C-alpha cells in the first residue's frame, strides 16, 4: 500500500546500546555477549526460548534473530530464514554534533500511521523546536529520551 523506507536520524542522550535496544524494555544481560553463550534468548524480536535445538531457526518454524550486533557501530534486525523477515533496516550510531548525544541513522521501510493529526496535537505545547519535517520519527525520539531504566534492568 504505502510502505515507505524513511531515512532519518534522531539524537537521544544514550550511548548506543540502549538506542537499538529501544525495541526492548532496556535490558541488562551482559552475561550473554562474546562467545560461550548458551542462552541465545533475548525475546526482543521474539526468539523462541529453545536454546537446545540445532540452528536458531531449524526447529520452531518461526523465530527471530539479530543478524548484526555491535556495542556502538551498527545493528541490523532479522527474523531468521525460518520466519523470513518482511522488514529491513540496519541502524548505525555516531556521536551527535555539538555533543548532543548519539545520533542513530536509520534507513528502514515500514507502514505509515493513518492519522497524521495524532502528531500535530503535540504542537499545543511540545517544547521541541525540531522543524516541520521528520514528524513521524520525532515522536520516536521523544519516547526514547523519555524511557529510562536502571542499566541492569530491574523488573
Amino acid at each position: 500500500m504505502g510502505e515507505t523506507v524513511v531515512r532519518d536520524a534522531v539524537t537521544i542522550g544514550k550511548p548506543a546500546e540502549q538506542l537499538y535496544a529501544v525495541w526492548r524494555d532496556l535490558p541488562g544481560l551482559p552475561l550473554l555477549m562474546t562467545h560461550l553463550r548458551s542462552v541465545e534468548v533475548l525475546d526482543d524480536k521474539r526468539s523462541r526460548w529453545t536454546v537446545e535445538a540445532p540452528a536458531p531457526l531449524g526447529a520452531v518454524s518461526w523465530e527471530a534473530e539479530l543478524t548484526a550486533d555491535e556495542p556502538g557501530k551498527r545493528i541490523a534486525w532479522r527474523s531468521l530464514p525460518g520466519a523470513r523477515i518482511e522488514n529491513s533496516g540496519e541502524v548505525l550510531f555516531r556521536p551527535a554534533p555539538g555533543a548532543r548525544g548519539t545520533e542513530v541513522v536509520v534507513r528502514l521501510t515500514y507502514r505509515p500511521p493513518g492519522g497524521s493529526a495524532g502528531a500535530v496535537i503535540a504542537r499545543m505545547f511540545n517544547q521541541e523546536p525540531s522543524q516541520q519535517l521528520r514528524d513521524d520519527l520525532m515522536r520516536f525520539k521523544r519516547e526514547q529520551e523519555l524511557g529510562l531504566e536502571h542499566h541492569h534492568h530491574h523488573h
